[PDB]
């Protein structure tokens, strides 16, 4: 067996960091783990590999004329506790669907045999901006069985979040896609767990873990680590072994149930 | 003649309150002006209409048969100081292209003859964080002339705003399509303003004007008010008339040199 979660939400709300260092710590715990980079901005990856961030799929297919070019030995790179990683990658900004590099990278993986009975967990990490072309594609064809949603307190990140479970929704008649909870990652403000929690509970899922905000965050990043490797004795690091102990234990998913924009707006009302 | 911008950034970033703010200073001047929302959230005209949001033409489009079957004066809805407004709309999520409401609508505006030669300014408020299919549409078809990137210190916002210049410049042999300045909204961090000065001095462009984060931006949008109208005498609605001087005096509007990660973040470490 193998789980296979993606990490969809709005952009800069933490995917990445939150990814990086949920599956350092599974690895930290003996876990085999592939991460699956499937933003444009395609710095998925720079934390396990100590890295600038990884060429792409998209790019190594045209330097070597196809992506039938491409082995799969050549295109998967280990960090940091065997960790592997690829980036999807995606067309420049104004030419073609921004998502059409994720369709690429997943197929040639599954073609490629890249999911070994012996790996884990599989983590995509997702743009949620928008969710259509490629960044649908997870979702619509029934890769990312286990979707965790991070997001805040913030009115965008939880809009996005209700976006998601939409998509969910939309394609609950095939397939075995299904939301698996929300991460919250602090903004410091008040009340932030509750508001998340509140938000879950009305969508029909969990909160799996509140990531405070910690500037240990970014010492690590300017030196292209995750916390668990940069400090593991850091209370962050603590954070991030708990989320990853509970993505482990959980068995609550479900097809969410979306929420209209009224109780959207009156759930940040009465939290503030 | 009338004078077509468009207000482009990641999402979250203030597009939608600064866009209907500045054209809410411009009214106020006397200007006639139209927006259109050009973001599936479809709240880029509530502040001006005193509303929940806007019907999009994709929605009226349905339930009138086709497109067709729609007048501009049953789609166009005018609210504060005359200023007219519109959504696009778009397909829910996981189904077809996120920003295909933005074609269509953009389409019946210019068959149906909205621009008339009274008007002064449009303004488009347009999803940023992917700039593909409809979204890329005001820059590949030149519809919208000056852009105006709403950012912050924010390395995601910075890369919004490289990755819309890159948009821009693949464009730049056909249409007048030109990048009009930065705008920096707040995130209360020390020498904010001069990170924003530098990123759009790199660019080639310039940093139109600093929007300060306010309290009253959250008053006045609880009541679906615009600052402008909710508290005339307030600093922030000063502000947003000091933002909206400069949109109309501006002349420089250029093809942005966009810059690589390296600079990028080079400019945060150094002003951090
Ligand atoms: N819990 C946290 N504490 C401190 N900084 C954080 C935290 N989570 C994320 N960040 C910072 O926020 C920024 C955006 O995070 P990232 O994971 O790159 O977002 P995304 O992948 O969703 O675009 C990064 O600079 C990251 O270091
Ligand atoms: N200068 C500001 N001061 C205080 N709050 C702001 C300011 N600009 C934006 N906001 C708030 O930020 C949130 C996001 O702004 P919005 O314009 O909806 O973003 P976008 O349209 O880019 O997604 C809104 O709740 C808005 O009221
Ligand atoms: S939104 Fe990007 S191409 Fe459809
Ligand atoms: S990114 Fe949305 S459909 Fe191409
Ligand atoms: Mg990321
Ligand atoms: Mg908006």
């Amino acid at each position: 067996a193998m789980r296979q979660c993606a990490i969809y939400g709005k952009g800069g709300i933490g995917k990445s960091t939150t990814t990086q260092n949920l599956v350092a710590a599974l690895a930290e715990m003996g876990k085999k783990v592939m991460i699956v980079g499937c933003d444009p901005k395609a710095d998925s990856t720079r934390l396990i590999l100590h890295s600038k961030a990884q060429n792409t799929i998209m790019e190594m297919a045209a330097e070597a004329g196809t992506v039938e070019d491409l082995e799969l030995e050549d295109v998967l790179k280990a960090g940091y506790g065997g960790v592997k990683c690829v980036e999807s990658g995606g067309p420049e900004p104004g030419v073609g669907c921004a998502g059409r590099g994720v369709i690429t990278a997943i197929n040639f993986l599954e073609e490629e045999g890249a999911y070994e009975d012996d790996l884990d967990f599989v983590f995509y990490d997702v743009l949620g901006d928008v969710v259509c072309g490629g960044f649908a594609m997870p979702i619509r064809e029934n890769k990312a069985q286990e979707i965790y949603i991070v997001c805040s307190g913030e009115m965008m990140a939880m809009y996005a979040a209700n976006n998601i479970s939409k998509g969910i929704v939309k394609y609950a008649n095939s397939g075995s896609v299904r939301l698996g909870g929300l991460i919250c990652n602090s903004r410091n403000t008040d009340r932030e767990d509750e508001l998340i929690i509140a938000l879950a509970n009305k969508l029909g899922t969990q909160m799996i873990h509140f990531v405070p905000r910690d500037n240990v965050v970014q010492r690590a990043e300017i030196r292209r680590m995750t916390v668990i490797e940069y400090d593991p004795k850091a209370k962050q690091a603590d954070e991030y072994r708990a989320l990853a102990r509970k993505v482990v234990d959980n068995k609550l998913l479900v097809i969410p149930n979306p929420i209209t924009m009224d109780e959207l707006e009156e759930l940040l009302m009465e939290f503030g």
